[PDB]
């Protein structure tokens, strides 16, 4: 394998961790390849769930427990912490709110939350490299509680950036936030990408086209594919009770993406930095709850 850029992954890994059994499991939990019966058994699917209000009630509750562990993530990046470290402390936090870490397992991912340093996308694992001072790094939390899941991530500063890294980030999370200012009933699903694309492509950056938003409620990724790119052909239309993320990836050179022989680790094929952002939306009728959204503070962590 030849490596896009400076990174590389740092082995071994820590033997998988446990999540005790008092923590309501999600299906793929115990699948041996982790696969989700109850996702693929919708595999192809364009139609998308209208939730009920007990469904929107589990929603608002495990998304604000998400942030939660996004804030408590958010706490430890400072130079020479490993991704480990942030994921043991996700790992736990996520427990201590009796929820599990969706991520572990899902499709046989080994951590509890994604780490995606500089020329990584997504989806990265956490590892033992210390973070650095002029990195940036998403963490991308998901928690599953009484039958729901709730998906966000920030982009982070690692110390002090340089002017790229710093339009790069703030970029991407306008990016998200204009899509976000658009959601409402009626408004087709493919025109966010539209939207996103107008302005990354305005300050010289490219969408990745790969990766896409989605539907999350009992299921983890399910209709419907929001793609964050313009002119794409996503089926639906927005309709009140519709929950769905949207989280563009933004990069400094070309979108083309390629993925680590981990099977997870996206990157950039060019090696140069992305950034991304990630809400969990609910569709309403003035336009729409960001359910996972700071509560108690305007910005999000890299302003602050
Ligand atoms: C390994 C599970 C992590 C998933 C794929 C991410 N939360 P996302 O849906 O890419 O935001
Ligand atoms: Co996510
Ligand atoms: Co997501
Ligand atoms: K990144």
């Amino acid at each position: 394998y030849r490596y896009t850029g400076k990174l590389r992954p740092h082995y071994p890994l820590m033997p998988t961790r446990p999540v005790p059994s008092y923590i309501q499991r999600p299906d793929y939990a115990d699948h041996p390849l982790g696969m989700s019966e109850s996702e693929q058994a919708l595999k192809g699917t364009s139609q998308i769930k209208l939730l009920s209000s007990e469904d929107i009630e589990g929603m608002r509750l495990v998304c604000r427990l998400a942030r939660e562990v996004l804030d408590v993530a958010a706490g430890m990046i400072k130079p020479g912490v490993t991704t480990e470290e942030i994921d043991h402390a996700v790992h736990l936090a996520c427990i201590a709110r009796n929820c599990y870490p969706s991520p572990l397992n899902y499709y046989n991912f080994p951590k509890s939350c994604c780490t995606s340093v500089n020329e990584v996308i997504c989806h990265g694992i956490p590892d033992r490299r210390p973070l650095q001072e002029g990195d940036i790094v998403n963490v991308d939390i998901t928690l599953y509680r009484n039958g729901y899941h709730g998906d966000l991530n920030e982009t982070f500063f690692v110390g002090e950036v340089d002017d790229g890294a710093r339009k790069l980030v703030q970029t991407t999370y306008e990016c998200l936030m204009q899509a976000i200012d658009a959601v409402k009933p009626g408004v087709r699903y493919r025109e966010l990408g539209n939207i996103i694309q107008k302005h990354a492509q305005a300050n010289g950056f490219s969408v990745v086209r790969s990766y896409c938003g989605h539907g999350i409620h009992k299921l983890f990724h399910t209709a419907p594919n929001v793609p964050h790119y313009a002119k794409n052909k996503a089926v639906g239309v927005m309709k009140s009770g519709h929950v769905f993320t949207i989280e563009p990836m933004i990069c400094e050179g070309g979108w083309q993406d390629e993925t680590w022989p981990d099977g997870w680790t996206a990157v950039t094929r060019d090696g140069k930095r992305s950034a991304q952002f990630e809400h969990t939306l609910l569709v309403t009728d003035t336009g729409c709850e960001i359910l996972t959204r700071r509560l108690d503070s305007a910005r999000p962590h890299f302003m602050s």
